[PDB]
């Protein structure tokens, strides 16, 4: 193609030559989420494109998209969701080592993040609770049977090309869905049983190097504040310092694209700049980066006394992608992702803010840390295993908002099941006000029922959010439902974000938006530098040995095959062949012998 | 330990916090070769130690050590040797992305190197010649038998701990030593048959990712000029710009070190600053970095009419290490490396400089490129397979010296066998003047015998070098013959360079001197940043598949087991199990099916 994949320090530390003819080129980016902001950064840093020639078109009043986090007027503090990150976000760390921190002088976002997560390393002291505040007895074990582990491996051993439209329930049976592994997995990643087995396979291979840090979240890393303040604003400042044009309340309705037998060229961007319909006409030297689709599109907000009103509106993002899909099948199949979403699916998240000491003290007694100490609190989500909603909640380092009073915590809450009565509040989450969500949560923390209503109604402000498309990334798909980052024969059109198509990597991650942004800029501008591949961990023998050990809850190879002689016989035969060799040493080194 | 290994961009791009109490610390570095210069750079950049507190002590009049390259007065142009490098010199590229280029403004040594090797990618058009100038018929094939390949794998499958004092001839039989593979291997890496099987195993695993670029040198990368001008001088300028003290003609005779039951502390450096004997007394906050041993120590130089005089002098480097070994067995076993070196071993290298058109035209006719064009010429060494000396020669990009006339080439020549009469000059190389080495070389290029003596004597200036210890890295060794980079309980003493002990990596490489330098600085100062591991290629399934394909001269798995039914039966059984799975896809992707 117009790019190549690499790994290692040589390509990481190298600077690309200024790409050819970039002086006569411009860039239009549809949306101002993380993908578009990352594409613009690469355009500045590695494309050496003029800032004033880069135009970011956003339909909302501000930037960031799904990376939001704000004190919403007449409502309260809101996080549409948190962001778990990890060391092997290979592209995203390439980007943010070049973004100046807004807190620490002469340091980058990576530096401040790197130091913070060493000062205050993330881990969970309590991962799963049940029976109104009691820690799950087996918390920390995966409780996978040998049958469940085999299905996990059969899935990874399945070609991606054979998982078209296959569901997670099509490839796993009873034992797996009964495991603690599935509890940790489905909740930390927001998988539903009807979601894409293809994506879940991508996930099993993508984070295999962190399976030992799965139950305790010790592989997770977190920014200092919410992702708007810690990621979006550093990017915007950097971009603004280079003269990049930001255009808000501009809704891209369509892009007219010539798809001939030899070329795809974007010709005109049909926009609605606040009520009025206008156009931007393009040449071949005007590059268009489309964030196609969005999980946060058409979001509604409730308040402490009002449910967030459910909706099925196709907003601008999904109507744009549909209008583009009308012009070539190579531009993807939006309806696979925005249509026929089950009403059981996750729709609602809520931010519960309180300074009340009974609430805060109850959270301390479950998570074993002071929620107001300024460090890790829950270390990630706590899952209420036996909750009807399949609800989970987390308290990040407090306060997640620079402007927030230092005696308040904000708790983020979400529910995997949206069409089921709660256990204390006898309604589905979609039917619930802020305070009713809070009440159902407080009940599962063991708060005395005598106090739940008053603590929720009067000692807390809880803002709910209804997101019709929050599960849209994971909908069952076929190869081809997502456009290439640079479709075949495209001259000036790229698709970026978590609905574009690239190899191996996992969607529902910020890394995917930076990778697609990076690959699009590199291909359209023919930048002469490698793109870091998705980390090679599933091909690494040492990581595969570790995974066998971890998946079998820390049993060596003799314990594993202990009670099946057909496999035990082969082990003895295997050990005869490898005794006194380097394979026996590696296996011992990774606790398999 | 006081360090950890990592890989990936997160650790690569991160900056370490200023280490604790570094303000009250100093550094003494014994030698000014690449290791010491690299240790000082890391001390400046990542240790944030004051430059004026860093003291580099060198016995020679200038810096660089084995990285030399100069117009030696009354002699001629000399390169003690070239430097093949590769992309996965993980530590060295970490270092040199921080070293400013002396040619390109606002660019680093890595940048200029990275760009140059893309502008002018290295490859050989002619790797092995014989019969006075004819290309080897099988050049490009490895001509390994299945028996030779099995021995290669049995070696890698042997624990390092079981190769103590084992020779290369102890683990390989006839077929291997008859292969083209061994021709390429022994000459590009300067292995002798009596050298350490342990190191050769380390080499097989270390560069397994480049086995496809072995015969044509397409994996090699080269600096613009000789390594003194392109590597040493950029470092010195950087170091000097930070106030580092350089001390020349200072010979370190001994370091007094307290080795107690609980600590090793260096107390005093006994020096000879030009004739006079002096001392430097140390506290625990004075760090000492010892480059122990040297392959270039005690080098003698001839000229066009005089042999370089053979020697067996222990110079300052080997006497220093012996004096240190007298103080603890934990400081290594110098005699394994500087004593009992076979007289057949490589001792002599020579730089032949000429502007003569018959010589230059003859080289063009073998290497197929214009030697004076300013780009790649031989792409690496050309090996004269049927030469009694087992001689090889290379012409790098010309001119290798910024000051050299643009109508001259310099050819670097070396011989693996030092005690055998040449085929045209009937003497061992050690007995030969500059011009006699040149004459023997010219004969193997097909130069008409009528012209050889005059072209060598009068149309060329050839400077020979006698290096008693040039093969010293590869001498058979046991675990323990080399000190840890930071010996157990050392407080202020580290050993650096290619005679120190670290995991997996290969000596006779510049990467090893930067890695040992990096690890020593990081351990003694407790720098809070990862050290990049030796590249994980021998654990990568995809690289192991490629190696099977390449080692079997590009045969798939059916061709390989074609004529052994005991293995063919197992293949059929293997293929039954994996058909329609992702393993079958990977194998096809890597040409094994
Ligand atoms: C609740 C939640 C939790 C998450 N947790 C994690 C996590 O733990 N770890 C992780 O790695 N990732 C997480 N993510 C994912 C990450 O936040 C998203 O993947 C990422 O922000 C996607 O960014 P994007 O730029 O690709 O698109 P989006 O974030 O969806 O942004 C699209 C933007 O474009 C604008 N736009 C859309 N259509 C149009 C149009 N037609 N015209 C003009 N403008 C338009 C929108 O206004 C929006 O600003 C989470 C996301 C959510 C919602
Ligand atoms: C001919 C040749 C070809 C090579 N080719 C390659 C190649 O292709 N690729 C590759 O990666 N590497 C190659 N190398 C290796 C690389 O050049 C060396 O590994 C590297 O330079 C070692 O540096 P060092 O600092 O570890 O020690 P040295 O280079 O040996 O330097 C030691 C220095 O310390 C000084 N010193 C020694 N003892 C004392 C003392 N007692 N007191 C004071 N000062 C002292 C010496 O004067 C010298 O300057 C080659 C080396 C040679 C000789």
């Amino acid at each position: 193609s117009h790019m190549y994949y690499s790994y290692g320090n040589y390509e990481a530390f190298a600077r690309p030559k200024k790409p050819e003819n970039v002086e006569n080129k411009s860039a239009y980016l549809i949306g101002s989420g993380l993908a578009s902001l990352a594409a613009a950064c690469f355009l500045i840093r590695d494309g050496q494109m003029e800032g004033s020639k880069i135009h970011i078109l956003e339909e909302l009043p501000k930037a960031g998209g799904s990376l939001d986090g704000e004190n919403m007027p007449l409502k309260g503090y809101v996080v549409r969701g948190g962001r778990e990150m990890e060391n092997h976000f290979e592209c995203l760390w390439d980007l943010f080592r070049s973004i100046p921190s807004l807190e620490i002088d002469n340091a980058s976002v990576l530096d401040e993040f790197y130091w913070l997560n060493k000062e205050d390393p993330n881990y969970s002291r309590c991962r799963v609770i049940e029976k109104q505040g009691q820690r799950l007895v087996t918390d920390g074990d995966f409780t996978l049977t040998k049958t469940a582990i085999k299905e996990i491996l059969d899935l990874c051993l399945t070609n991606e090309e054979d998982l078209d439209d296959v569901k997670i329930t099509d490839v796993f049976s009873d034992d797996f869905f009964n495991s603690n592994f599935w509890i940790y997995w489905k909740t930390m990643f927001a998988f539903e049983p009807w979601h894409s087995a293809m994506e879940m396979r991508r996930y099993l291979m993508r984070f295999v190097h962190h399976i030992s840090g799965l139950a305790d979240f010790s592989a997770l890393k977190f920014t200092k504040y919410n992702q708007y303040e810690s990621l979006v604003l550093p990017m915007v400042e950097y971009l603004k310092s280079h003269g990049v044009q930001f255009e808000y309340d501009v809704k891209v309705e369509d892009i007219k694209i010539d798809v001939t037998t030899s070329q795809k060229i974007a010709r005109e961007i049909l926009i609605d700049r606040n009520g009025n319909a206008e156009s931007i006409k393009l040449t071949i030297n005007d590059l268009v980066f489309v964030t196609n689709g969005s999980i946060t599109e058409s979001s509604t907000y409730g308040d402490n006394d009002t449910p967030a009103p459910p909706t099925d509106e196709l907003g601008g993002s999904w109507t744009l992608w549909k209008n583009l899909a009308r012009q070539s099948p190579e531009f993807g199949n939006p309806d696979k992702f925005c249509q026929n979403i089950p009403k059981k699916s996750w729709f609602v998240s809520a931010t519960s803010t309180t300074n009340n000491k009974e609430i805060i003290d109850t959270i301390e007694s479950i998570c074993k840390r002071d929620p107001l100490a300024g460090k890790t609190v829950t270390g990630g989500i706590i899952t209420i295993n036996d909750s009807a909603w399949q609800m989970s909640f987390t308290i990040n380092r407090q306060q997640q908002f620079k402007d927030q009073p230092e005696n308040e915590i904000s708790t983020w809450i979400y529910a995997l099941y949206s069409d089921v009565n709660g256990d204390y509040i006898k309604k589905p989450i979609t039917e619930c006000s802020g305070n009713e969500i809070c009440q159902e949560w407080l009940y599962h923390l063991g708060v005395s029922t005598d106090k739940i209503e008053d603590l929720a109604k009067h000692a807390s402000n809880t803002i709910p959010v209804y997101m019709p498309y929050i599960t849209s990334y994971f909908m069952t798909r076929a190869i081809g439902d997502r456009p290439l980052v640079v479709p075949h024969q495209s001259q000036n059109l790229a698709f970026i974000g978590n609905f574009a198509e690239t190899e191996r990597d996992t969607v529902f991650t910020t890394e995917y938006s930076v990778r697609t942004a990076m690959e699009a800029v590199y291909q359209l501008l023919n930048i002469d530098r490698g793109i870091p591949e998705v980390i090679n961990s599933p091909f690494d023998l040492r990581v595969l040995m570790d995974a066998i050990y971890e998946l079998n809850d820390h049993q060596d190879l003799r314990e594993i095959t202990k009670d099946s002689k057909m496999q035990k016989l082969a082990l003895a035969g295997f050990l005869k062949k490898i005794k006194g060799t380097y394979i026996e040493s590696l296996l011992k080194e990774h606790k398999l012998l």
